[PDB]
């Protein structure tokens, strides 16, 4: 117990492990029923902090064995759970975004470790994805069937929705906790289980977010928490029969190869997949709006998110205003250690997405581009990259046609509002557009012009639990928030009575 | 054009083709955009009568080079068909089911010469299949958009729903115009434009359904009917990116193909697959109504329905009455050509339909069943088989475990309710199930405890455009018919206004 | 001189209604056409040229009390059809108005003189309500509510109220009375109608429609003559379960305070001031297009016609000037020929409130731009008038002028017009004008009215909702809402229920 | 002798929730509890005991306008909060309600006498309907409806009515308050609640209770005394937008004839007389445990209870046997004593309408098979009682006794039971047992009445709507439907719009 063992390897942010680790929200184990669980041949993978590079803790590298074992638990607690009352399963999860709330500081500072971002932005992530659990302990009790006149006199005709059955929820590392929350919380509502597995890169939050939910009252095995290998994690989910739906959100390649799989048991697959998010700045834009609202929806997360402005189509007329006033909007940000105060750009999460950056800045670059801000590595190194904007871009250059998924903003001029949305509609994409306008006739008119599943219209924040969140064309299956969100953990049933009566008198 | 020419081959029912052909409703060519099509290389494929061995016509033997122009000529379509208003789509859509019905005994004809079903069923079919054009029609101009009260006071949030695009629909042979209807009627009504693949086996009453949509209104290019090589036509619809959606009706093994294919360029997908459909006679069922109610839902279509009754369990009280009815009921069905009054009974598709029955019955004897009525093949040959009841049946059974597809019911005996619920729930099949009790509380429980999409209580004839059909577990995804079946075509966007005022005083 | 000496100038027209059965001089009390029990009529005049077209029956007391038991003794039956079956008969009497509409908007031309185009446009549109609520009979949708007690199930259903008696005014003779009976009737209810004497033609056009269409005798009833005799037959009736009235406020609140007695469900529109907010960023040709046709449409005999105009000062000039050109291009006359745009004023009562208001803005200050006295044409017809210089002291500005004066009071902030427009009893319709998407949804929000046009003149659609708030009225016609009115929520629970099995 | 000589024999309770402080003898008017302006005051006395707990304000007019001012000053910006900001403040409410359901219920049973399970059970089901209206706010959705027009787009959007004005009674002191103010608040409208002049404390605890959730001043505001006077204040003022009444038919009906001048928006639940259908093939022990909670919660008053009972032929001897042994071991006495679950009837008016009710049905034949007299304890408690040999003559069978009295009437056909059970005015509750699933959907449908009960005793809920059919109410109350009550439909056109691009 001296200061000199090293039996807990010392560390800057400790003072926030110790605390993080006292309230009983640093786990190093998965959960599979009733029980914290290491993988069976006590292999692990580390998590490190990617603004320090060190060691937070190691997590099981769990694969195929594990999460069959985590499916059999969900199973097995699936029949007495979809039993219980709908206001039963909402109180329960009421007493879940409690506990997710009233420990938020703490699991905010959970998601700056391990993912990077800003403290203000991971304590708002807490607020964001708890509420996913508050809206649906509502929605819960608010799953109405329908009574259909019947042509028929002597038959009545009843809509019933019960829950699916056994959950597979596979998440991203950009929303540690409001990944795990938008999937589990309407599973949970509705009255499935679930098996879910976290990204190996932020496994934490998920696995603090667990604990809290076994705290709420959750029965065992009604949220299980595997990880390791990705791969064989993924197969024992496709192979199982007891799996009768899929939820990923990430990456579009991954994501393709789990609907493919899906089809042999014929599962219900929702998913969310890479954007390639538009923005129109038309010559009538409120300029101080459109440069925020561009300023807020491409540089959160440091241009991590899955509906973040990935390309920014300016007027002609407003184009000279407009880059001016964004280049001195994107000056002001910050980079550096997300607990820092005042700190406003956190890492890029591993090097692999620091070279995309990097090659989508040099394609833009050799094919014209003008580097207005930025353009290079960050002066703090490691994965740190300068917010950028690039000038004078096209439809040929890397960035336009893929998603960089990094702080990087390219401008292409345009002459008329038909030019800028047939563009913005060319693509494979289909998550989140973005236009500024004042004119009522214009802005309408873009927003049910674009082929996108969101469209922010005079605005750059768009997320909310309270909407449908999802993709159209290749962005996606399905939606996330809103009542419809609930549908998706849902099979409807027709039931149809006969040989009945016709009223008296 | 003397009476000994050959060039129209004589035969029998030519009275009723030459009344069909006169109608404008006996086509030999696909319909791609403005034209009706043969194959590029001339080759056909012909459509015999199940009921006489001989020929209708031929049809073109299409494959991925028509299916690609199809898809081009519906693409083109879709820009003004989908632009067009709810109303202006509804009257044309009702134009067309007017047709329908007003032709309704010529085509009714058709799908007798063709599939082989009784006159009664067929033009009842025409009824039914023309009710999804009528529901369709109006539900176009009740697809809601929503306002959702946002907790941001300055942004508003609505929800948008639109066509999805391009739908590729994949139809079986059993309900020659009720599988297409089903498909292109929703997909019309939402502004979507569609490529249709009829079985090859009954493609005539597609084309007489789109000769009568063309009638109506409905533009070239917005309904195609293309067939052949359906491996060919259905991977055209696979693999272009402008086919947003699939829809297919029959086999589980093509479904699940075509579910695997879907992903690589995320189609939305629906399917209706096989069932296995269990009946739960319990001892307080009604006996006139339980005997009554599974004649019609063993029977219909000679047992050739996705929702027929599969397997019945009778529970030991009632065991001895209900075999004794049920025997005299079924031995009043009458086998023949569909076209003669007084035929109940048609024949089976081709001569796999009818190996498969003669299978299922021959394992069914070796493993102790006793054939009750039936149980060979029919006087008449060809592909007629008797009504067959089965008794003493089990769990071992090729006929329990597997969709027959053909006029067979065999009587499982049981002894608890909780006993006939969990076998009833044991399979991957989750289409139809029915149950017969006089019992509020039992009934209830019998139709919430069913792991089936559909339930018939008290009720042998379940279907109806009113409600929503679809399966559970490998059964299916999706649902078709009612409100709901809509949404199936559409693609919900959230659009978020921001930077929005508070109100005034 | 040897000839046709016809008491009438439109004998023509009148024929081809006759030979068309659309010309009725009975009232319909289940099987029968029927006069009034005395064999008193009153007559049905042209406001146009003042000649009689025919006479109906003065009925009272006692024929609304044997159209109400023929409402009662077919609701059993009508009422226990499918939504099917009633939706089929309903969507045969919206193809025979369709069919029919040339010849019915002429017969609203004749007794209630409004242009041509815009009666076969009426025709239409109330047309239309029989469709849509055709189409929503068969989505009366009950509901399984998730129950807090695992021994109990909940449903909704929802049933047909019973026999409705509804209260038509004379502006719109065919709208008015299928936006009541088209829900009515889809529900599965019953319906006694009683059209405004003064244009009940129309009404009787429609109900012999409806008996073609396969609708049954006693389904719907069709009275008139002495307004205060049947409308206390319909309140005092124990088996008549609704209310539905358009028309003045005063007769209104007295149908409500008299429904009490037995509680009636009541549903109603009564009058309504509109205003309309021109702002300093609205599209002019917009504004002057949209404040012409939602001030001028029937000579601005509506209930949704905008009564007042708020012209915020940037754009004053340029909308009074070009607001002023076009109510010069409007032309009064005979609704029979065409180029005529302006109809007459229904009666002498409804001339003389016109120049009432006319008279009491120029005597406090407002300039007459345009208009101003009665038409060269004489009888009820009034020029199209438009008063500058208006104030909130002006009779005009406070109550319901329903004729074609525009009164244009000037304004300096979005505020100042927003509070102005929200301060008054009325709530019905309100307009505003503004290219600008913030300005344009706060200032719907914030309108304390019923319905609100933005950019938009011509509102009127069987699809949305409308109806009043504050003294305007109680509940809504038109879109899924509308139907609501006409039925009764019913919750069944079901106890000693199991749990699903495994 | 020393010693503390008590006013009241319960004063540890009233001590207990006293220093709580839910013991108030003032009214609420903005952030103010007042007294009456001239100080005068109305006792509430204990129904067990005699005894007065405390005096309560008795204000009139001027201090009911007064409190119509500051909910009309708070609804401003209230109504502008967004749904999420009410939600939260109206769960803080809801949780200190529950906190304090222990010493609430207490509060019930000493001024109204039901036993405390029964109170305690209407504390957690009067704090749901502010749970469930806390999650409904945020799920006021509005509508985009596709327009027929190519260059308009329709929305409806759904606001708040504005001031309501709220009358509750006395038999469920806090789930009358809770069920009218909670869809009030959740909406975004303000309230002027008064509650019965017989049990006001509970409510005013409960406005308490809404200060310490943070509810504004202003936003809920209690008045009681001259029930006349305070309703006359509500009726005459434009400010009050919607009424909410539960209590007797002619209340209801003056109250509603009343806001008719104004077009006020009026729901209200009136007076039940539930028939009860016990057929042959019913679970005989479900029916009578069934029938015996149904008739006998609250002594028999509650506007839902049993008040006629038709039984079957061939059930009607195993029925009145089992059913008089089930009422036997029912228990007279104070509500706050174990093992008591008969509290006394609320004054001697109502008890005199019991005894007015046996003394007539014995008169014409019926048989009293249980009970049949004032309790031994005196006071206002009456015996639980079956009357056997019923019939459609007596008064009992006609108008509702709200009290312990079941009078059961023999029937041979399921058609002649269902015709019987809606030949009335009355359209509240019913109730049917029968095993069998053809008749009991068929009874179901076919019975005239707001709710029913199916093989179900006790049917009330927050989840639900409950209200009245015929001359028994107006609009519902619970379930998603319950707060359109207090909303506005608005359309809103768009006008002047494009076509999409490509």
């Amino acid at each position: 117990h001296h200061h000199s063992s090293g039996l807990v390897p010392r560390g800057s942010h400790m003072g926030t492990m110790v605390q993080l680790n006292e309230a009983g929200l640093f786990k190093s184990q998965g959960l599979i029923g009733d029980k914290w669980v290491d993988a069976e041949n006590g292999h692990t993978l580390p998590v490190n902090n990617p603004a320090t590079g060190e060691i937070l803790t190691s997590v099981p590298f769990m694969g195929k064995r594990e999460a069959e074992k985590a499916i059999a638990a969900a199973s097995q607690a699936f029949t007495s759970w979809s039993k219980r009352t709908a206001n039963d399963r909402s109180k329960i999860l009421r007493q879940w975004f409690n506990l997710l709330i009233k420990n938020k500081d703490d699991l905010g500072k959970l998601i700056v470790l391990e993912q990077g971002k800003p403290l203000a932005e991971a304590v708002g992530e807490i607020v964001y994805g708890a509420a996913f659990v508050e809206y649906y302990a509502e929605e819960a009790k608010r799953v109405y069937g329908d009574i259909i006149p019947s042509p028929f006199p002597e038959k009545r005709m009843l809509v019933m929705k019960q829950p699916v059955g056994v959950v597979a929820a596979i998440a991203p590392w950009n929303f540690p906790l409001a990944m795990i929350t938008r999937k589990v919380a309407p599973a949970l509502a509705a009255g499935c289980t679930v098996v879910i597995k976290p990204s190996e890169l932020t496994p934490l939050t998920a696995l603090a977010a667990a604990e809290l939910a076994l705290q709420a009252g959750i029965p065992p095995g009604v949220v299980n928490v595997v990880m390791g290998d990705a791969k064989g994690i993924g197969d024992a989910m496709l192979d199982s029969t007891e799996v009768r739906k899929i939820t990923f959100t990430g990456s579009t390649g991954v994501g393709k190869m789990l609907l493919a799989g899906a089809g042999k048991t014929v599962k219900k697959v929702s998913l969310e997949l890479g954007g390639n998010a538009p923005c129109i700045v038309f010559d009538d834009a409120n300029l101080d709006v459109a440069v925020k609202g561009v300023l807020a929806g491409k540089y959160r997360n440091s241009g991590q998110t899955c509906v973040c402005i990935n390309k920014i189509f300016v007027q002609d007329g407003i184009y000279d205003k407009f880059a001016e006033a964004f280049a001195k909007a994107v000056s002001g940000l910050r980079a550096g250690n997300g607990l820092e105060p005042g700190i406003t750009q956190g890492p890029l999460i591993n090097e692999t997405a620091l070279e995309k950056v990097e090659r989508h800045v040099q394609d833009a670059v050799s094919k014209g581009a003008k580097v207005l801000v930025g353009g290079k590595r960050h002066s703090l190194g490691r994965t740190f990259y300068e917010p950028t904007i690039l000038g004078n871009a096209s439809d040929e250059m890397l960035i336009f046609r893929e998603e960089v998924f990094g702080p990087v903003a390219p401008l292409v001029r345009f002459n008329t509002d038909e030019e800028a949305i047939k563009l913005a509609n060319n693509s494979e994409f289909g998550l989140a557009a973005y236009a500024f306008t004042e004119n009522i006739t214009r802005g309408w008119r873009v927003a049910e012009s674009l082929e996108f599943g969101m469209v922010g219209l005079n605005e750059g924040l768009i997320s909310t639990e309270v909407a449908p969140f999802g993709g159209m064309k290749q962005s996606g299956l399905g939606r996330e928030g809103s009542k419809y969100g609930l549908d998706e953990y849902l099979e409807m049933k027709y039931v149809c009575l006969g040989n009945m009566a016709q009223p008296v008198g």
